């Protein structure tokens, strides 16, 4: 009963593991072209 | 024995479903961030 537990959460934790590493990158890519609009408002005058 | 393997676990767990949360609310505001930042290039005349 009970201890069937363990492999469904050894699983979805591996599953969860692995999405964090996609989830970030995504973010970090996302990051990179927010400093590279930034930079672009900044060298046309339009960041202040 | 089991019972404490598998609370260990659950534990992991949500620590890995809460870090999935955030990146996924942060993604969405990364991208909110470029949404506006490629608004204000369209209306300095720097999308065409």
């Amino acid at each position: 009963g009970s201890e069937r537990q363990i492999l469904r959460l050894k699983q979805i934790n591996i599953q969860l593991a692995t999405k964090i590493q996609h989830l970030e990158f995504s973010c970090s890519e996302k990051e990179q072209e927010i400093e590279r609009l930034n930079k672009l408002l900044k060298q046309n005058g339009l960041l202040g």
